[PDB]
């Protein structure tokens, strides 16, 4: 008992949160998808008693604004009441929190470093004080913005290096970034959850140091939605039951690295 | 801008969040206190424009239910509308969220291990595998409850160890637990924020492994308070500005180790 009607869930394809399910025969509706977020959605529907319809965000975007303030992506779907929930790795940010509501986080993470295994680099500071190893982030991504705006000595220094080499230092997309780490002596600054995913599948790669910032993913709802607080309670129940840990293990685990 | 009235803030003495100021001259009102949470209040009032009056919770408790299902501590002060905000390291929990509201976390942490430096022990699994090194937690503490309830094989084994060896493994209080780590061959399971604090000030001690669970501290409010969402937004602003990082450094950092 949450509402007498199917809830519309906006989402986006992103491994391993929301993925297209491999099948030998055609699949329909929600059955077409799988992943951490689909498991979270099933768990939330079990606890809260709702039926749902998963719809990919038409423009394939998470949510940002133009200079006139027009939002796009999942955030816009919620603002316009075209979706009841957004279940995706959607970062809880100051700007978004002003236009939509978020449950409390289901996952906490931060910016960290993706690099090769067995080198003497152990931190952002180590990278900052040298020039032989290149480093950067996805151009105009969440990680790039963090460095551009930072007033922290080491991060301001890193940004100076990342913006001297517009082209060599920054990457066009995340695919290019991972390819660059694998093919050149390059360290990629990126979301720690994605680092964990990649390092479980590439034994030659490792995370360097800890978290550079702190952020979390939350279920998005339109502003004022009564479902927001019920989803927060369900997330807390899942955490205390150990189910958030089991869901992360399920999707993140690789078959092993020596 | 936020409220016409001076907000009543319930809090509790807990180093380095809320402490009594050491002065040689009498201190009055809010000037009697200092700490991470007093700095957080200053920053939140600077953003939101409210005035506040800090009051230590009479019973000196965070908030739990007794046998009659009656709440105590800061939680009870909020329930009864004797406080507008609770600004303290108050864990966001499923039970509390049922009776009060919380801002999104201003600090994330988890259970971890405090032990002596330079040993071969590197994780909970290393401790679980043996019996020579005793390990445990504060009796009926948050940390003990986690182990008692866990379905994770490693932690279920650790609970079996703790419950069977209760007289030595389970400690009466935090002080007793820290003395055990210092005087005996004992590892203490406890909140990671408190481990960081202790290890910055005692070079003989270290944190073992990473985080065993995930939890956050939030600003508590009575259910329905309009200040809750404003607080959440101010917390997001402070993190993005790097002020939460600066505040954590200010109060946690020690003078170093060899
Ligand atoms: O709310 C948001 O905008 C993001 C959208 C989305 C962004 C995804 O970004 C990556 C995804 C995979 C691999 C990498 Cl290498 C990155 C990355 N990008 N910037 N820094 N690292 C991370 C997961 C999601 C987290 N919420
Ligand atoms: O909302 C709550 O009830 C708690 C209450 C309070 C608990 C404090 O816990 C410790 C603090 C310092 C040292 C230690 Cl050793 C402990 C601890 N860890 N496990 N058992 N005891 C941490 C601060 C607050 C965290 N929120």
């Amino acid at each position: 008992s949450l509402a007498n009607r199917t809830l519309i869930v906006t989402t986006i394809l992103e491994e391993p949160y929301v993925m297209y399910r491999k099948s030998d025969k055609p699949l329909y509706g929600n059955d077409r998808f799988e992943g951490y977020c689909l498991d979270l959605l099933k768990e939330l529907s079990n606890i809260l008693g709702f039926i749902y319809d998963v719809k990919l965000v038409p423009d394939g975007k998470y949510g940002a604004q133009n200079d006139k303030g027009e939002w796009n992506g999942m955030v816009k779907e919620l603002i316009d009441h075209r979706a009841d929930l957004a279940v995706a790795p959607l970062t809880i940010t100051y700007v978004r929190e002003k236009v939509i509501d978020f449950s409390k986080p289901f996952m906490t993470l931060g910016i960290s470093i993706l690099y090769r295994k067995g080198t003497p680099i152990d931190s952002a500071d180590d990278l900052a004080k040298q020039t032989k190893i290149e480093y950067g982030a996805v151009r105009d991504g969440s990680t790039m913005t963090f460095f551009k705006k930072s007033k922290i000595s080491t991060y301001e220094k890193m940004w100076a290096f990342m913006s001297s080499r517009q082209q060599t230092a920054l990457v066009r997309n995340s695919d290019e970034g991972i390819q660059r780490v694998l093919t050149t002596d390059y360290a990629l600054l990126m979301e720690s959850t994605s680092i964990e995913y990649v390092t479980q599948r590439n034994c030659n790669l490792t995370q360097i140091g800890g978290l550079i910032d702190s952020k979390g993913y939350g279920v998005g709802t339109p502003i004022g939605s009564p479902y927001r607080d019920k989803i927060t309670i369900a997330i807390l129940q899942l955490q205390e039951e150990g189910k958030l840990h089991m869901m992360k293990e399920k999707w993140w685990r690789g078959n092993g690295c020596p």
